[PDB]
């Protein structure tokens, strides 16, 4: 206990809050996602929603410690309002992201956080051909809402989006799961926005 | 981060907060839409629910900052609460507003600011006829709550609403969208308010 | 901006909150409603759904100030949390009430307020006959929960409820609608309260 | 103004906040309820709906003051916010209950404090019946979740339901409403809990 | 009051709050179920809704006093927010639980902490086949979100859960369940977690 809340005190209260990243100091995101499942189709409305956890990664120098000045503590548990976060916004949502999961993130004696949030997300998709064979293909992309390329990147560590903990009693089946950076130009805005297109592929089981 | 840290303290922390617009100093907003899906529509109720981003932009002198007393920083993102924010309104909502995005803006040194909400909206229109070949329009003014024209004015940069990112497979095709500044007189009040009036006209695809 | 900081200041920081009204220097609170939809009727538990705007009118002493020491500023829009503002209740809700419009004050020079809020309410009543031609009347009262005629009085300036912005294309048309002032007794408590009667008679369009 | 700045200022700034009650300063809590509306019964899931306000009274004496001190003044309005409030809590809800009303409480000079929460509440009642002319009856405990007898104990003035405020034109009426103080005990707990079980016996109106 | 006021501020205003468990100062929690009422199934998209209680039991150092130094005060209750608690948290949930009861706990002189919230909670479940005699079986998994068998671990008093309270009219009746400790491996993270699976079988009353 001792260690930790002097470890803690020496890293949040000694300092003004990381204000974010910018043009001179950019911050790589990895973003990798656990689907757990399709939970209902609308399509009277073209909606569909999911439960997963997405799976956040960045680091910071101002988070790094030495583990010998602190009882060789490597990493802790922290309260995800105690730090930056990025701003991960699904991009065709219809209804605020629903949290799932405790606002708690780790922190590593490197300077590396990992944040682990579990969301339902509903977002525009057209479910009409599901009870076939082929099924329907939806899609949503994920990325910072602010931030341009030259503050924020992204990247994924596979392609393939983790099903090991999708639920076998779902009333729908994944074909086939992907998760892929990508670089988009939007009307509003010059620059190049970042954003991991997440592209499921299901039919009823 | 230690310029950034710097400058966000000299322009937030050293002074009073920005009391809004005044008579003596007034403001002029400048808005534009960028309409994402009619989600749906209740023929029961008479209300339509949109989902769109609507771009903010509005200038203030105790803004400013010169770029090389700051290691060149021309921008920067902050937190919404951390500023002024007009209090822009849908004049015929039947819900509150959800917010889909992030509560960050963009101030540049030159004092302007950018902030970019995405919303959804449930507000007053009858859809009857919109299975036809005609369609229906429906009509939502924007404009702030409490200040009169005496204080915020506003102004659009195009009539022609943004349907680059409209959802390809929504129910409901759009056939015109636009944008359009107006002076309205109400009852309560002897003084003219401004408003940005958006008009869709659409149908079932 | 300066002379209005100042005036703020001098306001709000120098002296505690105002405690509310006593006995010793009670308040009146004017009433009026701008009607601008009935947006559903359930015929199944007798509830039925307004949007409305309410405009409410006091006056304090510890709100006054001299227009000439403040650069000739006459009036100014505030945060409703900066002030305290009467604790006016619907006496028939089914539901909460759900907040429509910005949460912003305006306070005049003689220290008269005037609040509007945009609400949604659900209440009781009975809808069955509203698609007859004599359609259907239902009554709400509006007043203080916790102050009594001695601490709190209410008033009108007119008998008619605002109609001009009534939603045209509403499923309902509105016959009648008046606001009008009543004294009440309750099993609780033995003094008088005051609230302001809202009584709409309403069929199908 | 002055004299109630003063007084509120005396009370709720010169001290910490009043920790709640102990076996050494136990509380007794009377509760009242005043039914508005029985507004829907839902027969695929067992819930019932009600619109009510809950009259709670209390009193403590660091909430005492001599009116002579403070221009006379005898009780008032303060946020429930600014004061303990007692954890009264339905035994058998299915939802979080929803605030119909201000959080405003009227504290009295003698220490005693009255709060009046209007609430609408979905609970646990099976409807089946409710359209014959015999009806049906549902019941609901309220009581403190987490202290026992030995630190509040519940009363009532009367154990008739007050229904003068009933809504008239209600899909039900109301043939009998009562709210009975009882004892009970739980696996978890080695001690009494008080509850006030409220009983209301209605049907569909004809 | 004068002696909990003292206690309440020499144990959370003299230090920072506890930071939660480490790997060289882990913690057990004992967790237990009370399953009040299985509210509704939704056979189109496999989602069943639960109001339960759930006792959560640890015990910190830090919040160790001796009751002579104070009165002889043995207990009390505090708000939530005022101490730390464990963020258990089910696995296969589909919305926010909601809370029913309200946030507090209660502390005792040798540092050991309840913490009983009533809760609704919606979660995967297939309910085909609950209409027929043999009913259906439904599972969930509660454990710490972030923290592994290294930082927290669990366990149970006994493996049945406490039906007594279950609701005598609810449109299901529970045939059997059961609360067991369990070990897990994710895809994500190499270290062993902890949970408790809750077990229900239950099928539409008759
Ligand atoms: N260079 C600048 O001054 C500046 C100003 C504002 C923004 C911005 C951009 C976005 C949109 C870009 C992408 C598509 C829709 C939103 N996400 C949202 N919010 C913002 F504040 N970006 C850059
Ligand atoms: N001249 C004054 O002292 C004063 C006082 C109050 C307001 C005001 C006006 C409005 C309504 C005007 C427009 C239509 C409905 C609302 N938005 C809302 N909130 C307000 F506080 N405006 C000016
Ligand atoms: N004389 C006193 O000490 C005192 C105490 C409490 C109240 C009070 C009254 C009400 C009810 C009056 C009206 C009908 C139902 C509620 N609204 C609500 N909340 C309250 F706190 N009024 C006066
Ligand atoms: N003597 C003690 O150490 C102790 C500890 C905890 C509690 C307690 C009891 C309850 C339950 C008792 C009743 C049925 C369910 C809940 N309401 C809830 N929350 C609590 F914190 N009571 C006593
Ligand atoms: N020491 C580390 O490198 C590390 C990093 C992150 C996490 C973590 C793990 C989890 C998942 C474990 C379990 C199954 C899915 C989530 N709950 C959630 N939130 C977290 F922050 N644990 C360990
Ligand atoms: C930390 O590491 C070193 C061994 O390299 C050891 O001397 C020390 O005692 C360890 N643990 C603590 C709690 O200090
Ligand atoms: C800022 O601008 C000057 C003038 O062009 C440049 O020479 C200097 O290297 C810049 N400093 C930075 C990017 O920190
Ligand atoms: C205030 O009023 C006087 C008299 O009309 C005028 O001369 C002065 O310019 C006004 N404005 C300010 C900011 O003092
Ligand atoms: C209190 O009441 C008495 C009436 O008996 C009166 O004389 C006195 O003025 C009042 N006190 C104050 C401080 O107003
Ligand atoms: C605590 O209990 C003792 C008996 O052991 C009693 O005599 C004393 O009055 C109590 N109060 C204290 C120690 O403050």
């Amino acid at each position: 206990q001792a260690n930790l809340m002097r470890l803690k005190s020496d890293l949040f209260n000694r300092s003004p809050m990381y204000p974010g990243p910018t043009k001179d100091d950019p911050l790589t995101v990895t973003l990798g996602f656990t689907l757990q499942d399709i939970v209902k189709v609308d399509s009277s409305t073209n909606e569909v929603d999911l439960v997963y956890y997405e799976q956040q990664r960045w680091k910071l120098n101002s988070l790094m410690w030495d583990p010998n000045e602190y009882g060789n503590i490597t990493d802790f548990r922290t309260s995800a309002a105690d730090i930056w976060t990025p701003d991960i916004t699904a991009y065709s949502s219809t209804r605020p992201v629903q949290v799932l999961s405790p606002q708690i993130a780790v922190v590593t004696h490197d300077g590396s956080v990992m944040f682990i949030p579990a969301q339902r997300l509903s977002f525009m998709c057209d479910p009409t051909g599901v009870d076939s064979e082929e099924g329907v293909t939806c899609a949503v992309k994920f990325g910072s809402w602010v931030y341009s390329g030259f503050e924020i990147d992204l990247k994924t560590d596979t392609d393939q989006v983790d099903l090991s903990s999708y639920y076998a009693s779902s009333k729908y089946e994944i074909l086939s799961a992907t998760q892929t950076r990508q670089v988009q130009h939007y009307s509003c805005c010059p620059e190049p926005y970042i954003d991991v297109n997440l592209v499921v592929k299901f039919r009823e089981r």
